[PDB]
């Protein structure tokens, strides 16, 4: 029995058994901003060596920055925040982790247990209202259970699909002493079944038989380190092309002459027409969202015939069950781990030489659709795209890894066009919930968990100013991340579907920015701004080449369309593509409709 | 049956209806921020001249002004967003909303019909996350019942204790056109119990035997227009002391020998001694929150008393039945608007000329209970204290109505104890929830109710960060607000709490600020910057002479707490009194314990 | 098992998935989930406030409910109690039992349909000990008019509301207790009553108990 309890916490207050239970789970980062709930837990941390503390200007921020260091480290991010204002700050990160699958583990304090229930002073119900965008929360009632509820926290939100927790922490309880012993288990952080086997078994014979297969591989295949590697390995083995979800951009070389880059609403419309042809689908660590399938009806129709036909069809490895047969069918359901079920599937796959007429169309298809746009005139704005492609090739230049985080809008749809993504874990940018304000946070939070990496947000100037006032907590975190703000002096997304479907009556898109270089000078951070062609080159090096936080200002061209786009209701290669005359035209329209306003 | 419905909105759009719906309920201002989902009400209100559409540069911004709006023109506050983020983003603004009584209709857009509950793009379950921030929500489900749910939405908001709720609307039911009659009572907008009159008797019989009475008057007297002259009319006839909560700062004038000032834990210890020695509590509109009645077993010891012995208690004029008897037992509840109880309440009481001993004790409670505080020094920082009473002097002597809002924190209780409160709804701070960020967005919606006002946002250093984004809102809404920084460098309130109770270890409270000239300037904001004692007056003339948007940063004392002072646990009239000796030593602890660091 | 059995015992609900029942187990799990399972500071000093206030009560009255009956010494430290200070014994619907109702203390059962004795008895007592028993509608009568005279001896700091109660949800709910002693009532029973001052005779409470008894029989 004394082998089986533990007293070794006994006479610690609950905020030193957070302290603890912090360095136990190997937590090497904390993002957070005090207040009267949580401040036995911040008195316990006071001054610690054993974690990096990152105070933010805004909980919101907390909570993104801790989101951008759990997608670049692999780790969770943890976030420690008081009661009331404090702990609602975190709703919207907590709701963007769980539509992203990112492993969040939220702090938050609460008022005394004595207080709760009766409108108390800074008291919310988080418990309640962060339920739905939380895999689990719970309030902690008393000290001696608050390790046990630590390690559940951690366990659950880095076990199955990654996501949020919260872990509600009255004042009185991390105040309080624990003054009995408790079960050792609760002090210490933590085969393929008969069923799945089968399933690899029968959707390698079903591969097998592929004439035409593709690999739709997305953030699940990030989540182990092998994961790159095996598939890699697999498209490899049997010759398959690779597209990815914007989610997924990195976890395969898009070099290699099988990529087939980003497929979806605003993916290529090469890797589009590929799937809307295969007639087997391995979908590998990928959901079928929205915005990736198309008109669902429409989606897939080769491999719908060929699983009919016993022929081919979607082999689906996922590891949230919720996720499986959710959106389309699937002809076999591989559960868990896609990496670990991927050491399975590829020994029981046919190595294969050649696939001559599915490669011919292919090739084909990516020659005739690349991302193509308006280029620069003479004295034209930067065009957007050609930024993007800039900084793409000048970072690539530098002997240290990139990370790229974004905001959300038309410059984060460029971002992952243009780039080029070789890298797993260096896209980090909110898909899900598309949250803007997400890419200066996030980047902080990347920067930390990456201290010598290159890290830059590629923002947008609505997005940017959501969230700018982090600026500041870069400069006091050390980290010398380098943001990027594509400003077209609009809400691009918002006016590109505004010009499409309304008729160009641009509805209160148009916010009024900073001067940002004065912004960025009154934040203690370097400012640069690039204003014609001519500085564009010049410009992004020194941007590059800055040892400090840096806020790049580039004028860019506006109401330009992100192409190509499949419109919400049409089969997903049913799309719009890029043509020089139509869009001349759409500036003749447009400029007619606002009588030359825009 | 043709008499009972209304075909006059068939042809219309959902977006259409709710442009309609809107001018009948006499909405002349809507905040908000556009995005996918609620694009089809957005084209239906472009260039629409029948409101004032304020753009924000974050939801929570938009939440904010609304409150601000709400409190200072008395008409709920309306926000439009986006779905996903942008209705996650005003979660805060209505859970601050709540525990205020803030009228606040918040319409948010949601995904089509047909994406909901799929994990859609950007799609939250807004209903199931608001459902604990707010008095009721609801997602409409089709066009023909948005204008029934529409009016739901203003009546509950406004009606009872004012509150916020939410209306959910999907994408495809606002594009959607009705193609159907709707009952012509869903197109349009909106006696005293015997039980009533009868505890109103026996509480005007109770008052008649009182020989110490206090008023205890908080938000609910403001939320009818002849409440304050009512108020007064009571105080004048009985001849009562009127004492306030902080949200009722300004429903009775401070400069009137009754005036006790504020209570509660950094309220007026004379005000605190009078009601614990009170032998009835008259209770106006107020909730008896815990900021409020210290140690709540030890509130009121005399009322108490004189209720057992029949002669006296405490009568609570409540209109929400939740909150009588939550926290301390009414002797006798009165149920329904306080203003209109008081109405059937004053004729009953006997008119009474002279409270001699009473009024003795009050007036010697006032006299040694001033808001001391240690005065500058030759060469000393300008005290906190003496800016708010610069401030207060100088803006009573424009002809111009003077509206308050603050941030949280330690600069927000010296608002509320320095200024000399005489006008109802000039108090506009977050008083329930707490919310720091509060101020800035409040001031302009405050500002946009009040185009002629002169509106003063006391903002704290750490506060104005939270928000400061929105600097550029009030430039662009045309909102002239003054924008006063009380920058100590430090969360003091936290940090007061730190000395107090944590010796001095100040984990995590010093924020580092930006420029907050240069930050101004890159606003386009004019800045005023006051560094020493003989800039303070001159300064602040310039600040409220200015006629555009103007922020005053003023360097102020560092490490001050805020006295008097009601620890937590101790009874109402057990409070920490200023003292100059204390004070001195608490710098020299300070100083050895920091190092001299602080 | 655990969750039902302490604090406020009550139901609980354990849903098993056929898959789940049907499937076998497969690996090592923690020895601990294979196996079933001092007062505080300020507990203590309440115990001794209760104390003290029930010493200078003159017309002591107990009520006692289902929370004596969760530990096998309840009863017994309840007769303990009612012994040595001298005091009349009244209980819920959910109390029979607890106490003898052959003992002349008892004043048999309170409320909405108890004994007009009982009713009586805690109407115009000074100090009223709650053992177990939660302030329910059905026993209370009008909330504002209930237990008039502990409301003004706890005013006048000479008696008032002694509640013996496990579950912090159902102190200060209904009525505000002068004392809240929290946890096990037994428990607490065990600290409290060598500091209550041991009693002989109460002449005058119990001559009008005794009278109250015998004009309201049922
Ligand atoms: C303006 C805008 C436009 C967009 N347009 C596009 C577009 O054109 N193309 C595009 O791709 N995206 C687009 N998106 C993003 C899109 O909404 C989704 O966020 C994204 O497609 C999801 O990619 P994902 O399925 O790979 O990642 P996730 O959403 O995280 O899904 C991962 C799936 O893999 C599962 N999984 C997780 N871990 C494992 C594991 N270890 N083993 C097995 N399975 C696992 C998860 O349970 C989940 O089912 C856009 C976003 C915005 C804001
Ligand atoms: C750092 C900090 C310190 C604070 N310290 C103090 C302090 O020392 N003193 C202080 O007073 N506050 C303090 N507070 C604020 C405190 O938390 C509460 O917000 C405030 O006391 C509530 O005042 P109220 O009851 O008047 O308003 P409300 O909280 O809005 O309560 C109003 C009550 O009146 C009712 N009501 C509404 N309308 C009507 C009507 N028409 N008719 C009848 N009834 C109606 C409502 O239902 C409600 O019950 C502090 C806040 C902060 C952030
Ligand atoms: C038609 C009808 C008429 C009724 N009329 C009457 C009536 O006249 N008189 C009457 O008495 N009842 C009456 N009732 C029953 C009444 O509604 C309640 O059920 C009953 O009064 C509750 O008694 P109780 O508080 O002792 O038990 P409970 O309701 O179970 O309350 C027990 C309290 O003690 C606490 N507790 C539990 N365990 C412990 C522990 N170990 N230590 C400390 N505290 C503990 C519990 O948390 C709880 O607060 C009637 C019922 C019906 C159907
Ligand atoms: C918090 C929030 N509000 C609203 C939206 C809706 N929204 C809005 C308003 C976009 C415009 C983005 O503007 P931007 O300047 O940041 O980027 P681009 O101009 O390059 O599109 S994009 C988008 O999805 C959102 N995603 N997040
Ligand atoms: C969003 C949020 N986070 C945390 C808190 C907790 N908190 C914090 C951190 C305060 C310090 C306020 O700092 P300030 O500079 O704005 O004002 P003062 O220095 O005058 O106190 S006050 C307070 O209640 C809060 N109220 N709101
Ligand atoms: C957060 O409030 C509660 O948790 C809280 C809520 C209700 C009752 C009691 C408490 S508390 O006593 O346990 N803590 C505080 O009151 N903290 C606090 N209050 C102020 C005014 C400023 C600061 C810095 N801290
Ligand atoms: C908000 O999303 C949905 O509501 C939504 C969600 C799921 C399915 C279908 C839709 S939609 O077809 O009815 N609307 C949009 O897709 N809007 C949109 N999308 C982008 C990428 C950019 C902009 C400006 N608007
Ligand atoms: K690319
Ligand atoms: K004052
Ligand atoms: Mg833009
Ligand atoms: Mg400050």
């Amino acid at each position: 029995k004394e082998q089986l309890m533990d007293d070794s916490f006994i006479g610690l207050t609950g905020g030193e058994i957070f302290h603890e239970m912090m360095l136990r789970h190997k937590v090497d980062t904390v993002f957070g901003y005090a207040g009267g709930a949580i401040l036995p837990v911040f008195d316990a941390i006071y001054n610690s060596d054993k974690f990096k503390f990152v105070l933010p200007r805004h909980e919101q921020g907390a909570g993104h920055m801790a989101e951008g260091y759990a997608r670049a480290s692999g780790k969770p991010g943890v976030v420690l925040v008081t009661s009331g204002p404090g702990a609602t700050n975190v709703i919207t990160p907590m709701a963007d982790a769980l539509m992203d699958g990112v492993p969040l583990v939220v702090f938050s304090g609460q008022v005394p247990t004595t207080a709760i229930g009766t409108d108390a002073f800074q008291e919310a119900d988080i418990v309640g209202i962060s339920r739905s965008c939380t895999k689990w929360n719970v309030m902690v009632k008393n000290v001696a259970e608050l390790p046990r509820r630590i390690n559940e926290a951690f366990e659950i939100a880095t076990t199955g699909r990654p996501g949020p927790v919260l872990v509600d922490l009255p004042k009185d309880v991390t105040a309080s002493i624990l003054r009995e012993s408790i079960p050792i288990n609760t002090t210490l952080p933590s085969a393929v079944s008969e069923f799945t086997s089968e399933a690899i078994k029968r959707a390698a014979n079903i591969l097998n038989k592929a004439k035409k297969p593709i690999i739709y591989a997305g953030a699940g295949i990030l989540n182990n380190e092998q994961g790159p590697k095996l598939l890699k390995e697999l498209a490899d083995k049997a010759n398959i092309p690779v597209t990815t979800t914007l989610q997924g951009l990195g976890a395969f070389d898009q070099r290699d002459p099988k990529s087939l880059d980003m497929l979806g609403m605003h993916g290529s419309a090469a890797a589009n027409t590929a799937i809307q042809n295969a007639d087997c689908i391995i979908a590998l660590g990928a959901r079928f969202d929205d915005r990736v399938t198309g008109n669902i009806s429409k989606f897939a129709p080769e491999a719908k015939l060929a699983a009919s036909e016993g022929r081919g069809g979607i082999l689906h490895f996922e590891i949230s069950p919720k996720n499986i047969n959710k959106v389309v069918e699937a002809t076999e359901a591989i559960e868990g781990d896609v990496t670990a079920n991927l050491q399975s599937f590829i020994p029981l796959v046919d190595s294969i030489e050649n696939r001559p007429e599915w490669f011919n169309k292919i090739n084909e298809w990516k020659k005739k659709y690349p991302y193509s746009y308006q280029l620069e005139t003479p004295g034209s704005l930067i065009k957007p795209q050609t930024l993007i492609k800039e900084i793409s090739d000048q970072a690539q230049t530098y002997n240290k890894e990139v990370i790229v985080t974004t905001g959300v809008g038309q410059h984060q749809m460029w971002a992952a066009q243009h780039f080029t993504w070789t890298q797993p874990r260096t896209m980090i940018t909110s898909g899900g919930l598309g949250t803007m304000g997400y890419g200066l946070p996030a980047a902080i939070g990347a920067q930390v968990a990456k201290p010598d990496a290159i890290v830059i947000d590629i923002d947008g100037d609505a997005s940017f100013n959501m969230t700018l006032t982090e600026l500041s907590s870069a400069v006091q975190a050390g980290a010398p991340i380098k943001v990027c703000v594509l400003n077209n002096e609009e809400q691009g997304m918002v006016t590109q579907w505004q010009s499409l479907f309304y008729e160009h009556r641009y509805s209160h898109t148009h916010q009024s920015n900073p001067d940002f270089m004065k912004l960025a000078e009154s934040m203690n951070v370097k400012g640069i701004r690039i204003t014609n062609q001519q500085e564009l080159k010049s410009g992004v090096k020194e941007f590059l080449d800055a040892t400090e936080p840096v806020l790049l200002e580039v004028i860019v061209e506006k109401k330009v369309p992100v192409l190509p786009m499949v419109p919400a209701g049409k089969a997903l290669d049913d799309f719009i593509l890029w043509d020089a005359e139509v869009e001349k035209q759409q500036n003749d329209l447009r400029k007619e409709r606002t009588g030359g306003k825009y």
